[PDB]
């Protein structure tokens, strides 16, 4: 089925599928039940930044999420990604709403991947940076309810003309080129991702979250992954 | 037809279709008949480097070609590319042989495109660097006889089982993602491309050349563009 | 005296020394009497961005100054910087006030310089980026009235406690390390600089201007270079 | 006196001061007696590469040293550099010889430092890359016997007119500008360095090693630090 490695910024606690009782960031390796989670004091209506890093020497996937003038929330998990992902993957951003909702607006997204093979000075690298998203963003594969161009931002889920987010929405944006995330001959392989977001709920419970994910090239939103499954997993096992 | 802007490293003089009597480098805006050329002392068997630059403030497309510890050849041509290209394009390398041949080996290729819109610091960028090509290079669209992996090099043209170049061979390699080369509200847009090559002909008349090109997203090798046409033009007009 | 190559953002027309009768942008090659100028529709109190570029193939220095949602002013001048500057230089920003004043606030500054030798893939490069300045910015040499850390900004000229800009002030900030701007054996050399500024005046006319400059490593403010000489030149010749 | 954090490529075992009995790489935090080492299969006369990385989320310093088509040695140590270093430092390479000698040639060196503060998208960065070194490399501070320009390389220790290394030699090369390696107000701070080296010993047993270090700005070679102290430490404690 799809192979997903994700860093989720989960705003709604689904204690039934193992979520902690508060907003949290977590690392998901092929399941929505995070291998590692950390509390996140989500600030509704404020722009935040998420930063994810990994390198093949330390084999640790780490993430930092923060808001200006506030404490960060960090989570790390040791994982050798060549035992989990195909070597060519596609990276993206995913989001969803269920009964409760929130806007899942992405204001900027950048990614850098590098593979140093055992050949002096030969580094293969891919870097993309988006600080504005256009109406016809031909280098992004949009799935589900995702739209771009609106205010130069990327709306992962449905927002109405007045600005209210909609329930039961799911949307994803993937970078068009495959990324060679690992290689057996590389001395060092590394990647870093950064994205700023604006999650705003009009009421007391925002839902559901935003996730940065890495997947097999041909990944598609699994059926029924709205709400708690962050448009990433088919079930909650 | 295909809207092609290219920088050719042409080794064979096809005087009938306007090539000057010597190997040269030329800027091709939509035609094989270069709008500007400069003499190039091709050094058979040596690794050369080609660097191409362009920015929208100056609107001058420039290329420089050099071999270590030897002269460099340079050619420049002023052209407002927003009037020649679509805003989304694909960039690539092309090459060919006709009666005469030469290996058209690419050892490294990097490219960087940046668009700075009217809003300060919101730069959109794309950068890729290939210093080693894998047998299955999933981020390259190879069209024609190009093969990756042998020596960790990109062979744009057919080379026999035993290392010899083959005649009437044509090949192209394009980066998978579309590139947003220009944008209406961009204050500055620029790109840079560099690639090292190895052209070795077993004969006293190496032919036909290597060319860096920018084209419409769905460009294909034209029918019969072998030899003199370098895999880019349909005719020689 | 010192060897100065500068891009001025001149807010006060000193018709007597050759200025246009309107705010303008100019390229000064060792004299305050610009070799080339362009009209500039300065917007008092708004954050602007200036981009300066140059490469040894074209030997053209170009600058573009812009405000969001407005046209940009552009100026270019062909000049071979290898015949004007020493191969090692320092780069910095300069500003002054005279009878009239204006804040000369720098909100961000980045620079990148590359020198490619004719020895293949052997690029030497220097890049710095400041999006905020600290009270103790050890990698900057502050000259005159320039101070850092005032709300993370660099104030090149005097601004009193209550916010008022002061008359007869001059300040310069140069990056600490020398920069290898050109070299004989280099195939291509280029640099690019970008800075955002905030020019605000309370009085009728703002004065005098902000300039991006490149100089000999040991350059200092000429005495009396307040006002029209922008903290860069000794006299008006 | 100085605060030194270093990654040594130790070619000579001095078992008396805690060295393993084989060539090794190690992480020295204020002492030549490494807090962690890894066995290194040093190859006499071959160009090697070392990569050093660190980030403030993981707080792990790691190094990988490798030769083309041979395997790599890797070593990591968990250390919070915010508690060991000053926030402003200088970075450099150091090397020494004693009774036994070896060439300690650096053929290339690059460094990148990044710091994102408590403001949106406000990263400060510094990056430098040297693939060629000139006779008067003004952006490097050379200490002891270190010289540049010989073959376009950096010789950290004495080498005679023919190419033979000298014993009892110490040399260091530091980048000119201070580097802001950490700040309280940062969300993420990281750095990476890479250098290629050529260690060749005619006298069969090479000694003593090359080290990448980070120090207080004003660091100088400790007197008596030739041999086993690698130009970094005052004694063997
Ligand atoms: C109350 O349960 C529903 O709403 C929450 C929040 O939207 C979702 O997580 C869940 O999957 C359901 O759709
Ligand atoms: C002589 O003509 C043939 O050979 C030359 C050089 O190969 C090609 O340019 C041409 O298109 C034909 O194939
Ligand atoms: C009136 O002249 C003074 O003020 C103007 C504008 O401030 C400056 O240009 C000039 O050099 C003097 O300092
Ligand atoms: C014999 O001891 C000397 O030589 C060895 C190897 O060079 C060094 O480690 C040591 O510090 C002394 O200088
Ligand atoms: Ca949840
Ligand atoms: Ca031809
Ligand atoms: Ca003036
Ligand atoms: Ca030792
Ligand atoms: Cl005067
Ligand atoms: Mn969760
Ligand atoms: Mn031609
Ligand atoms: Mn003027
Ligand atoms: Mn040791």
């Amino acid at each position: 089925a799809d192979t997903i490695v994700a860093v989720e910024l989960d705003t709604y606690p689904n204690t039934d599928i193992g979520d902690p009782s508060y907003p949290h960031i977590g690392i998901d390796i092929k399941s929505v039940r995070s291998k590692k989670t950390a509390k996140w004091n989500m600030q509704n209506g404020k722009v935040g930044t998420a930063h994810i890093i990994y390198n093949s020497v330390d084999k640790r996937l780490s993430a930092v999420v923060s808001y200006p003038n506030a404490d960060s929330a960090t989570v790390s998990y040791d994982v050798d990604l060549d035992n989990v992902l195909p070597e060519w993957v596609r990276v993206g951003l995913s989001a969803s709403t269920g009964l409760y909702k929130e806007t899942n607006t992405i204001l900027s997204w950048s990614f850098t991947s590098k593979l140093k093979s055992n050949s002096t000075h030969e580094t293969n690298a891919l870097h993309f940076m988006f600080n504005q998203f256009s109406k016809d963003q031909k280098d992004l594969i949009l799935q589900g309810d995702a739209t771009t161009g609106t205010d130069g931002n990327l709306e992962l889920t449905r927002v109405s003309s007045n600005g209210s987010p909609q329930g039961s929405s799911v949307g994803r944006a993937l970078f068009y080129a495959p990324v060679h995330i690992w290689e057996s001959s590389a001395v060092v392989a590394s990647f870093e991702a950064t994205f700023t977001f604006l999650i705003k709920s009009p009421d007391s419970h925002p839902a559901d979250g935003i996730a940065f994910f890495i997947s097999n090239i041909d990944s598609s939103i699994p059926s029924g992954s709205t709400g708690r499954l962050l448009g990433l997993f088919p079930d909650a096992n």
